[PDB]
């Protein structure tokens, strides 16, 4: 029982849901058809639960990396969009919504790291890495530290990790190969041994977690941090003066961070699969009914070009994508839970000095790929 002849889609309370509803009373004048819209508690563990029963929302919105797993049960359709539409969307977005060679969902916004700076310190922040020591001595001249990011978890020490070659899990002709893992190839060791060396000379602290890291920030105690758009109204509240830009390179590479890519699956059990794709191709993934989501809650950098190019007069937004299209989709696969725990450990080891950079890394590569 999914009522066919309506649409009933779930996205979380934190999105703009009534900016979404807006799009969906748009599309019932056109077509008479009624959608609505929830957002209940725990609905990414609800979903799964309820399709498997065949019930559950026509259309779910999500991050990515969780539909791997509700594809792996046979809880989404295949979404059938044609070349001409995938071509209104950044390449790099559909990557993100692919399983087993099907395309399982349909991209909406996108999500990923980048350096966040306080222009009164530091009105020209620096493009490399490598640059970094020189810096935070000159800035503790003054009792400044350069750089503060968490150190803690792996989300967000990748970055630099995977800068000059590391990577979770090789990804080529649309799929991933789970025993191709680089998270103890040459270039994942510079760029953790670059961070442990940034640790003992004492340009930045070991324990530094989330919170330490966005309360120097935010204090103005430190010139630079790493973080994401969720972090933007609490430095707004602060009234630092700061900037959003690309992440430093490293040995003249791109920094790396994982993208996040909210996406609308549709039930595999729902009797209204073309009236799903009509709303979702044609009334969402449009300038006006992104804008409609976006005054609601802002989307953030969004995956359709011609809406991105508008959003992109923000160059915190432009930031976003630009760091996003230099990062890795993150996997979509269930290994990635062993990669995540690997390198966790991993990097919290190296940085301890429990272990050198090249155990540390060699160990967590067997644990991943074993
Ligand atoms: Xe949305």
């Amino acid at each position: 029982k999914i009522e066919e002849g309506k649409l009933v889609i779930w996205i979380n309370g934190d999105k703009g849901y009534n900016g979404l509803a807006e799009v969906g009373k748009k599309f019932e004048k056109d077509t008479g058809i009624k959608v609505t819209v929830e957002h209940p508690d725990k609905l990414e563990e609800k979903f799964p639960q309820v399709a498997a029963t065949g019930d559950g929302p026509d259309i779910i919105f999500w991050a990515h990396d969780r539909f791997g797993g509700y594809a792996q049960s046979g809880l989404l359709a295949e979404i059938t969009p044609d070349k001409a539409f995938q071509d209104k969307l950044y390449p790099f977005t559909w990557d993100a919504v692919r399983y087993n060679g099907k395309l399982i969902a349909y991209p909406i916004a996108v999500e990923a790291l980048s350096l966040i700076y306080n222009k009164d310190l530091l009105p020209n922040p620096p493009k490399t890495w490598e640059e970094i020591p020189a810096l935070d001595k000159e800035l503790k001249a003054k009792g400044k530290s350069a750089l503060m990011f968490n150190l803690q978890e792996p989300y967000f020490t990748w970055p630099l990790i995977a800068a000059d070659g590391g990577y979770a899990f090789k990804y080529e002709n649309g799929k991933y190969d789970i025993k191709d893992v680089g998270v103890d190839n040459a270039g994942a060791k510079a760029g953790l041994t670059f961070l442990v060396d940034l640790i003992k000379n004492k340009h930045m602290n070991a324990d530094t977690d989330y919170s330490i890291a966005e309360a120097a920030f935010n204090k103005g105690e430190t010139a630079m941090t790493i973080n994401g758009p969720w972090a933007w109204s609490n430095i707004d509240t602060s009234k630092v003066n700061y900037g959003v830009t690309v992440l430093p390179t490293f040995k003249g590479q791109p920094s790396k961070p994982f993208v996040g890519v909210l996406s609308a699956g549709i039930n595999a059990a729902s009797p209204n699969k073309e009236l799903a794709k009509e709303f979702l191709e044609n009334y969402l993934l449009t300038d006006e009914g992104l804008e409609a989501v976006n005054k609601d809650k802002p989307l953030g950098a969004v995956a359709l070009k011609s809406y991105e190019e508008e959003l992109a007069k923000d160059p915190r937004i432009a930031a976003t994508m630009e760091n996003a299209q230099k990062g890795e989709i993150m996997p979509n696969i269930p290994q990635m839970s062993a990669f995540w725990y690997a390198v966790r450990t991993a990097v919290i080891n190296a940085a301890s000095g429990r272990q050198t950079v090249d155990e540390a890394l060699k160990d967590a590569q067997t644990r991943i790929t074993k």
